[PDB]
């Protein structure tokens, strides 16, 4: 239910990519720069008009020049800070809107970028456990930018 590659997650061709987010749903950092460069403009100006949501919670736009249906920001900041809780809530939240969609195909990132002042095995633990609960409908694809990475995690997941 988890595969974990190497790529570029704004190359993706499932239907949905996961993205990392403030609550306020401002975009720009880490790999969001990426989609806002190659997706364009649609992308936040979706987001503009849902608003602010709350810290662990999704919100999903269409992603414009991008070759997914959807993207999926998942709320880890703002309001409050990133904890091991709403890392656990926006990945839970982020899968539960998947799901909503009818959704079959899903790509994270590793969250890096978001999670420095945090324990990065604890964070891909639970990132993991939500991922793992999730129901069989959706193939989850990891992706990370070298190969050393990528098949560090997979060897990782051969941890069992
Ligand atoms: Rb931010």
């Amino acid at each position: 239910r988890i595969r974990h590659v190497q790529g570029d997650i704004t190359e993706f061709q499932g239907d949905a990519i996961v993205n990392a987010a403030n609550n306020y749903l401002k975009l720009g950092a880490g790999v969001a720069g990426a989609i806002l460069r190659k997706g364009g403009p649609s992308i936040q100006e979706e987001c503009d008009r849902i608003g602010k949501i709350r810290v662990g919670e999704a919100a999903v736009t269409g992603a414009g020049n991008l070759p997914v249906r959807y993207v999926i920001h998942a709320a880890v900041l703002g309001d409050e800070p990133a904890s091991l809780e709403t890392v656990r809530k926006a990945t839970k939240s982020a899968l539960e809107k998947a799901v909503e969609l009818g959704l079959k195909t899903v790509a994270f990132t590793s969250w890096g970028a978001w999670v420095g002042g945090l324990p990065a095995e604890a964070v891909h633990r639970v990132m993991g456990e939500e991922i793992k609960k999730a129901p069989d409908t959706l193939e989850v694809t990891g992706v990370h930018g070298t190969e050393k990475s990528a098949e560090a995690y997979r060897r990782a997941s051969l941890e069992h």
